[PDB]
């Protein structure tokens, strides 16, 4: 039980083959309880309640800052503490760098990039007070290597802004123990019928695409003492496709 | 002459004293052509003619596309080509994560990672069609090393988002031999503290920044896109 | 637990204090057999007991093909696998660029660089025909940031070195399945006040802290992590 | 001219087709007398008499501390100081893993590490006493993305405890304002030149030449406030 009696804070695990979900389901294998904030307050509700007991499901969207704020503190009501939160919330957009029109920058970047911050702003102040917390940002290969699997380049540079955000954190929270680290998972299997797919497997030497369990799995080590030493680092989850 | 017969567009570089200036100068001294983009039309229009003979100056909030686009076209109409986009916009603020305001983030975001994109994506086509380009992206090493020189997480955060855009365009434009590439500076002209962490045991100049553009935007360099390269006096090896 | 049924060699294990035998402790309590491998056979012998039952202690110089052959051969003779290998055994001088002597560069290379070449060589074939299998190896942040902590250039060269290694077989052995990461501790527990003043969390490493990402990389947890280099130092350099 | 009155050491520049010789032309033609440091003497005389005049061909086997330490005095005798020092030298072998033997680790490692080793340690000396002076060392993308393109383990082994040693020299002599840095070339000039060829972005193999203008620009005052970086001259092939 690597994470027994401990609370974790997951945004974006209402959908049910996500990241966030398959997170939200190890964290609770591992004694956790799960606070799963997510855009619908229903979808959060059944999420949590499919973990089992104790969970909790909460609607926000993490670019509303008040909204982020108020759920913040319903969770905090609740259970007392927030030991771990995973910025796991994002979305991608498949198009090409001059046909990013300022709308899709906006969306991509505030899922990503402002709601890790507003999200970070929110529990920061708990986790001061508590002694310490662990925060695990979800990035991508895409920010390291230039994107060439999905998301279009402002998804890169959103994910790559995670990073740098999440190293600036790091530093800032060092002597508060609030640990603050990435995953930068490569190609993941969630919601390959294109022929494009047999040059990205042949570029991955592990041979196969990663699974939602296995960024769940690094996250799980990011977020239990088994990382006490670890902070400002950016751990790469993509079986060989970027070695560097 | 380094840079010879070429035309190369410098954003933020109006101010005397800037990167973008000093950029602006060797720039000129190395044969080139400049246009330089800022926000003040005068002030753009006298440093151009500060470099010398057959430079523009132009004014363009880098993150207004219409102001954007407005000048480039300027710039085509008179040159017909633009070989060179050095991305040096940015601003810093220095506030911790707490404190950092919607206004903040957008303010600090839009200089550098919005205005990268939108000059980015108004220079390229013109690129594409005359076979090719250099386009240089000012990072910084708070980017890489989290911060703590002066910009607060916000600039971190643009500053990284600025690489991992520019290394996203060297991967779709590699076959338009349109490189990208990025300059992670260090501490460019409290000091004596960060100065005793410096292995060259100075800060940097704005001239060290220029050169390593000019490296970027000339021939001796045709052979990289997607770098990230660090001017920094070993403040960070890694 | 998470090495159930697991077998791991381990080098560089037998004193009591190393990283090794810390990673020997953890993984043990996770379910795996740990066979230990260093210089001193009787050492080795009583480390191996000292975790508990069904456990093996060799003696084997790392940068001696024969002796590396002979003693995975015993370890195979009698578990019939092995599932982990973790390239623990390296030595460090601190010693300037100027002054490193060939016999200094020689003995450096060889514990580490060279002891990872010859005991993965020696353990890939049966993680090959077995399906796969977790290599890690011990670099460190000198190897990153150009020394600056104890050991001298030709121990940050090192273990570079290994850095490269371990990127060129993961990628070679991809295919086998044969997972293979380095680990990039910072200043371990195994002048002290000027190093703590520049690592953000305010401590220096302890051997259970690597061991614990050794446990990571070794386990299911990381099934698809190969090629990786993950940093265990407490902030001290964040790139 | 960038490198005009600056004296060059540039180690297996001999051969006529290779980067050492590409980067030594070039240093020449930006001002700087070269001194060639290879195995064969008469190759390395005939080398630098290429070059032009003022320049100097020496015999040494980098993995010998005193040959190298008879020709870099020779060097200072000369021209009396050595601001530049290209450790160029290695060699590569395609071989596998498993069949890396222990003679081919020796010579691999021999001629990239501690030839940089041994050459650096010749040098650094004089460059202490006359102010500073800037070390290039070569890599290789294999040592950064683990092989893949020709050289085994162990060339990627050697090329990557170069950056270990550059970096870690950079650290201990910044104060002398020597600067140390290193350049990792991607695939320099059938099936295998194809499959490579087609990840890289900018679509073509790298020329000597790429290399050794990366080599200038580190080696000149362009770079006057880098030391400890890792330049990757690769067309992209490998970005992060």
């Amino acid at each position: 039980m690597l994470l027994q009696g401990k609370v974790a804070l997951i945004t974006g695990a209402a959908s049910e083959r996500g990241i966030g979900r398959a997170t939200a389901e190890i964290f609770a294998q591992q004694g956790a309880k799960v606070i799963i904030v997510d855009l619908d307050l229903a979808q959060s509700q059944n999420a949590a309640k499919a973990l089992g007991e104790g969970h909790m499901g909460l609607a926000a969207n993490v670019a509303n800052e008040e909204q982020v704020k108020a759920a913040v503190e319903q969770a905090l009501q609740h259970y007392g503490k927030i030991d771990i939160l995973i910025n796991n919330a994002g979305i991608t957009q498949p198009i090409k760098t001059l046909d990013i029109q300022r709308s899709d920058y906006d969306r991509v970047l505030d899922v990503s990039l402002r709601g890790t911050l507003i999200m970070s702003q929110a529990v920061i102040p708990s986790m001061k007070a508590n002694g310490g917390g662990s925060i695990v940002c979800l990035s991508s290969v895409s920010a390291q290597r230039g994107g060439g699997i999905f998301g279009g380049p402002h998804y890169s540079a959103a994910k790559a802004g995670v990073l740098g955000l999440a190293k600036a954190m790091a530093r800032e929270f060092g002597g508060d123990q609030i640990r603050v680290n990435s995953l930068t998972p490569g190609l993941i299997q969630t919601d390959m019928n294109d022929d494009r797919r047999h040059d990205i497997l042949a570029g991955i030497p592990l041979g196969r695409l990663g699974k939602a369990q296995d960024v769940a799995n690094a996250a799980l080590f990011l977020a239990s003492d088994l990382s006490a030493y670890l902070t400002g680092v950016t751990l790469d989850v993509n079986g060989g496709m970027l070695i560097h």
